[PDB]
């Protein structure tokens, strides 16, 4: 038995498992299946620990997973989950500037608004100081959570834009090896 | 998109991942690759959480994984890792009685001897009381760790017998879907 070629086969399978778990994480996020999202995140994170070298495509995959994990934890490092999602975003999917900026600005506004929604206005100002203007600071100071600014840059709008991005990732990975072979087995029966 | 057939494909892939991770756990245990064992155990345990219904073959697979996990933690529920491995053993691989009894008796003796080796003789007597005789209790009372009884029923002998069993599991699963497809990709290049 060759311990080098056996290790190589394990790295190939890990790559296959990573793409399959990214696809599964994307559907759970799209469908709002929270428990399924948490279980798939736990499996992807464990599989990622078995990888020590990643290709450019594999790095994009894990960073999309990390991004969706922080977005899902948004209303729950020393910064908040949405501020952390903001850092991952920017280093990923920058090539499509128009849709990238929309999601970026929606996350920026919502990282403050979720703190206001939770009644933690001191944290809302701390997030504002770290991200960033005089009118947004007035809104926070006045606890004006339902200001028309927050209704255009809303949570639902942030989720809709992110969900449309997840649909592009979902279509790009729908034909990866592990999911394609699995779907074939299901359709063969049936 | 059919959410029922998509879920079915995820269950097929999970089954494939489970067998692949069992095979990988068996090789790491055989080779003594501790860190690789810990990482594969973490991945298998996470994958198993994504399964809610298991076939008879899948139950045997997870129980072999649980058994090797306790055996690997042997020198580290309210009972010790080896007493816990003893409980998993018995409910699995009972059909081959001769080799089954050898491993069972070696684990029984070693669950006491590892406590003596660690200097915890009060625990060695507590393990003895839970598992089970007058001569074995004399050995523990006298802190006779290197008695000729413990040299026939040794740790190395327990590991050798368990490793020979892991080699049978390893040969039975060497041709599972995920590892076979992965090895083929490696040999195609080379
Ligand atoms: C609908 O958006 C999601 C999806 C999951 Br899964 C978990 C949380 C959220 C947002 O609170
Ligand atoms: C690779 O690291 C991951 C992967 C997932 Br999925 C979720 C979170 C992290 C890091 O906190
Ligand atoms: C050689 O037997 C093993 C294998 C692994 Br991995 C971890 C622990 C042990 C026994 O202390
Ligand atoms: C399915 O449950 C597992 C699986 C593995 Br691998 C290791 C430990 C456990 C339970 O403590």
């Amino acid at each position: 038995e060759d311990a080098g070629l056996v290790a190589e086969a394990e790295a190939v399978a890990a790559g296959w498992m990573l793409d399959f778990l990214c696809l599964s994480l994307c559907r759970a996020f799209r469908d709002g299946r929270s428990e399924d999202f948490r279980r798939t995140r736990n499996s992807a994170e464990a599989i990622i620990h078995g990888l020590s070298s990643l290709t450019a495509c594999q790095l994009r995959t894990i960073y999309i997973c990390q991004f969706l994990t922080r977005i899902a934890a948004g209303k729950t490092e020393r910064i908040t989950p949405l501020e952390s999602a903001l850092m991952i975003w920017g280093s990923i999917e920058k090539e499509h500037d128009k849709l990238h900026e929309e999601i970026q600005n929606l996350i920026k506004i919502q990282a403050i608004a979720v703190c206001m929604e939770n009644g933690n206005f001191k944290e809302a100002e701390e997030v504002f100081e770290r991200i960033f203007k005089s009118k947004l600071l007035m809104i926070i100071s006045q606890k004006d959570t339902f200001h028309s600014f927050f209704q255009h840059f809303s949570y639902n709008h942030m989720m809709e834009k992110i969900k449309s991005y997840v649909n592009y990732v979902l279509s790009e990975k729908s034909s990866t090896f592990l999911m394609k072979a699995a779907a074939k087995v299901v359709e063969s029966k049936r």
